[PDB]
């Protein structure tokens, strides 16, 4: 009953082992977490997107900086800039996943 | 109205003052208000203003064709999409939602 989650900003994103971590532009919106390369490059520019729905997220116990978002068939690992920024994320995807369903 | 609401987010520019001109921001069109982000860092964003749709007057610049503006009696903000295109998708956007929130 109250106004819905909003979150957009620059994550780190493990990309993978040839290109390691790099900056992306991810959104939340829709019941889905959406990225992008950066923040102009939106138009045409969607690289993925996680449906909230069934979304696991979990903080990591060593990087306080990291948690990964997991589906079936996918799993982000994402770094925010220190751990309060981080607990704010993970807050507000667990508040829109929950407002979604 | 009975489909989904219609909502929009993408960067358009925005008039500052004369010193720094135009400047992109992060506009986002959703529940009967306009609204835009900044950051300090390049990382994390804030909300840094809202306009309410109710009332809001957007004018289409006759010459800037990338430009529209938007009102309420108490501040208006000035902006550019990159293309006529692009303005003209802002304001159908913009116009429908407003219609759509009302009573
Ligand atoms: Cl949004
Ligand atoms: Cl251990
Ligand atoms: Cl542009």
């Amino acid at each position: 009953s109250g106004p819905p989650v909003e979150r957009c900003g620059v994550l780190s994103k493990w990309t993978n082992y040839i290109h390691g971590w790099q900056d992306r532009w991810v959104v939340l919106k829709n019941n889905a977490l959406s990225y992008y390369k950066s923040e102009d490059e939106t138009e045409y520019g969607c690289r993925g997107s996680i449906c909230l729905s069934k979304a696991v997220i979990t903080p990591h116990d060593f990087d306080e900086c990291r948690f990964d978002i997991s589906v079936n068939d996918s799993v982000w690992y994402l770094r925010a800039q220190d751990p309060d920024h981080r607990q704010q994320w993970i807050d507000a995807i667990e508040q829109h996943k929950t407002e979604s369903g």
